[PDB]
DNA sequence: CCGACGTCGCATCAGC
DNA sequence: GCTGATGCGA
DNA sequence: GTCGG
């Protein structure tokens, strides 16, 4: 990309102040500032013209002049020497380890991959699960798998009741060549916001999942979100594929264009679209979006027929899921 | 200057 | 057990 | 760390 140096270096700068420094509003900063400066259709040639995007201010100016300048960044090279700091970002990385845990492990001499496998009876659930995938959840998906993954779900779906759907939604959403995990949107008619009328809607879909041994792990599971494992099978003598990360987020089903918003994001995308509806007197979650009083308070939501909708509320154009990717 | 910064599900824990 | 952080994740 | 009143 035309300015992966820059970007990489705000990502890391973001990690680093939500892993290390548990700083989450800097963490947010430096990804908007990457985010924003990954989509300038321009090769940067100064910090100053990286300051004209929102989000970019004069302290990653001059971050940016010296990466321009040098090729590097002090303040990052210092951050790699640091043990603490190292062990702390490598913690980060399996699944259900944070900030806080992570510093909590360096601290009883935790630090390292082999440290974590002879210490699983202190790790929780999620934890286990993690560091037992942890080299198959940094791989990422081919569409190709996440077209035959999408198969398998909404098959089985289909075979506990019709009147289930299932949309995959996520970066395969948005149209992207390979995807980090797989995230699915379930609806059923029996699950509106006005009443609860069939009960395990989740559960049955996570059952025959496992029953067909596509679910292979449970992370967290409640009434509308699992998060586990699955795995595509593989053909007679052929390596096993990778286990990849699933989440199943059960939405109400008049609810379903919030939720589809929601899911398809980006991350970063969402953020600063609710950001936006803020500033234009709305607030939006993965249910409803409703009006602010002066007051400062969420009124009653207001009626959505489309996702189109939603962007209409906050006078933006639509954008389709593929031009979410921020 | 300085308050706000997106919103919420599930697991875990502390305090009653 | 419940309720309200807090952690960690989407 | 950046922005907007
Ligand atoms: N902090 C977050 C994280 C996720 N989300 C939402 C948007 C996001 O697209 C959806 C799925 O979360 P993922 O972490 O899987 O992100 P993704 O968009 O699918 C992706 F591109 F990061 P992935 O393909 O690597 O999973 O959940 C969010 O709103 N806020
Ligand atoms: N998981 C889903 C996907 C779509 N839908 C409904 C919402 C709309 O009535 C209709 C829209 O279809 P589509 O947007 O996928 O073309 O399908 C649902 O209820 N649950
Ligand atoms: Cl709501
Ligand atoms: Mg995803
Ligand atoms: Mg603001
Ligand atoms: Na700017
Ligand atoms: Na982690
Ligand atoms: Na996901």
């Amino acid at each position: 990309t035309l300015n992966g140096g820059i970007t990489d270096m705000l990502t890391e700068l973001a990690n680093f102040e939500k892993n290390v420094s548990q700083a989450i509003h800097k963490y947010n900063a430096y990804r908007k500032a990457a985010s924003v400066i990954a989509k300038y259709p321009h090769k940067i040639k100064s910090g100053a013209e990286a300051k004209k995007l929102p989000g970019v201010g004069t302290k990653i100016l001059e971050k940016i002049d010296e990466f321009l300048a040098t090729g590097k960044l002090r303040k990052l090279e210092k951050i790699r020497q640091d043990d603490t700091s190292s062990s702390i970002n490598f913690l980060t990385r399996v699944s259900g380890i944070g900030p806080s845990a992570a510093r909590k492990f360096v601290d009883e001499g935790i630090k390292t991959l082999e440290d974590l496998r002879k210490n699983e009876d202190k790790l929780n659930h999620h934890q286990r699960i993690g560091l037992k995938y942890f080299g198959d959840f940094e791989k990422r998906i081919p569409r190709e798998e996440m077209l035959q993954m999408q198969d398998i779900v909404l098959n089985e779906v289909k075979k506990v009741d019709s009147e289930y759907i299932a949309t995959v939604c996520g970066s395969f959403r948005r149209g992207a060549e390979s995807s980090g995990d797989m995230d699915v949107l379930l609806t059923h008619p029996s699950f509106t916001s006005e009443s609860t009328k069939q009960p395990k809607l989740l559960h049955q879909v996570v059952e025959q999942l496992q029953k067909v041994h596509f679910i292979t792990d449970t992370l967290s599971k409640g009434e509308t979100k699992f998060m586990g494992v699955c795995q595509l099978p593989s053909k007679n003598d052929e390596k096993e594929y990778p286990h990849r990360r699933i989440d199943i987020r059960l939405i109400p089903k008049d609810q379903y264009y919030c939720g589809v918003l929601y899911f398809t994001g980006s991350d970063i995308f969402n953020k600063n679209m609710r950001a936006h509806a803020l500033e234009k007197g709305f607030t939006i979650n993965e249910y409803t979006i409703r009006p602010l009083g002066v007051t400062g308070v969420a009124g009653e939501p207001l009626p959505v027929d489309s996702e189109k909708d939603i962007f209409d509320y906050i006078q933006w154009k639509y954008r389709e899921p593929k031009d979410r990717s921020e």
